[PDB]
């Protein structure tokens, strides 16, 4: 059959957890802002605390770590372990720049092409991974990427990954229940319009009922202001009605990476270049001591 999944699922004592406040609540559930103190190791890890007392919500969220332990790619969210409560609660790396989608709409006045650009080829890799370890991420969304630092984010929420988002799906996957990777090329072009048009809700006003027939007659999303005909072309092919004809995640990586080498020939942004996000060589980004990253702390 398959290859056997050694991936270790990590019990995370509830003692181990400090400093909790609440970062999100929603249909989503709840997420909480908490540091990780494991053993006599002296690391402080900030850390994401997940929740959806209902057996139903215990299956669920452990489906979701099944699938967020088995993943280890720079631009995909892994499972640093779980905590057995009340409720099951899965512990995850602090992004401090919070989700993509908030990201683009509060920062819009300083984001600039190339940060743009190599969020595609990221998105894009994390992506190229899930396929290679077989996985269909069936909720692709600028939603659910999260930002480690404005020059480095993350794909999340496997809630719903295997081997509804209407606005975000591919016709086959809202007529037939069919989700493919090439299903989740169609929900990469989705994100990609919403990062180009500093988080746009795609279809606005207009009910997910007639989205469908929308897709039928051959309606697309709009063009952003900001587009060449060359991004948007490669908006349009993850749209095509064939999912086969619709690019690999492998060509998408391809060809933003030569876009984001030249990135004012692919996007039109007024006082572009000059525009300036937070890096990790500036002040004040970061007890203070013995803080280190989850990307950074590895196994016990
Ligand atoms: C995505 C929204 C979630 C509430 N959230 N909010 C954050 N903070 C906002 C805060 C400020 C204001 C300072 O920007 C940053 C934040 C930081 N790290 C993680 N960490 C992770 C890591 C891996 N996965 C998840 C995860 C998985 N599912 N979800 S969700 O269901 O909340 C997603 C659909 C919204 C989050 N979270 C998640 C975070």
């Amino acid at each position: 059959g398959e290859a056997p999944n050694q991936a270790l699922l990590r019990i995370l004592k509830e003692t181990e957890f400090k400093k909790i406040k609440v970062l999100g609540s929603g249909a989503f559930g709840t997420v909480y802002k908490g540091l990780w103190i494991p053993e006599g190791e002296k690391v402080k890890i900030p850390v994401a605390i997940k929740e959806l007392t209902s057996p139903k919500a215990n299956k669920e969220i452990l489906d979701e770590a099944y699938v967020m332990a088995s993943v280890d790619n720079p631009h995909v969210c892994r499972l640093l372990g779980i905590c057995l409560t009340s409720t099951v609660q899965l512990i995850m790396q602090l992004m401090p720049f919070g989700c993509l989608l908030d990201y683009v709409r509060e920062h819009k006045d300083n984001i600039g092409s190339q940060y743009l650009l190599n969020w595609c080829v990221q998105i894009a890799k994390g992506m190229n991974y899930l396929e290679d370890r077989r996985l269909v991420h069936r909720d692709l969304a600028a939603r659910n990427v999260l930002v480690k630092t404005p020059q480095h984010v993350k794909i999340t929420d496997f809630g719903r990954a295997k081997l509804v988002p209407i606005k975000w799906m591919a016709l086959e996957s809202i007529l037939h229940r069919i989700y493919t990777h090439q299903s989740d090329v169609w929900s990469y072009g989705v994100t990609v319009w919403e990062l180009m048009t500093f988080g746009s809700k795609p279809y606005d006003g207009i009910p997910a009922s007639e989205i469908s027939s929308i897709l039928e007659k051959g309606e697309r999303l709009p063009q952003p202001p900001i587009c060449t005909i060359d991004v948007y072309m490669i908006m349009v092919k993850c749209w095509m009605i064939d999912a086969d004809s619709r690019p690999k995640f492998r060509e998408l990586i391809i060809e933003f990476s030569k876009m984001a080498r030249d990135p004012q020939r692919y996007l039109v942004i007024q006082g572009d270049e000059r525009m300036h996000l937070p890096s990790p060589t500036d002040s004040n980004f970061y007890d203070m001591d013995d803080v280190v990253d989850a990307d950074e702390y590895l196994i016990p």
